[PDB]
Formats: structure tokens, sequence, C-alpha cells
């Protein structure tokens, strides 16, 4: 939910 793609670079899911 939270803190899931911060281990790409974005964090959370956007546009």
């Amino acid at each position: 939910m939270w803190q899931r793609r911060q281990r790409r670079g974005e964090e959370r899911k956007a546009p």
C-alpha cells in the first residue's frame, strides 16, 4: 500500500 515504489524511485503509484 505504502513505501512500495520507494524501492524503485516513485514511492507510490502516480501518473
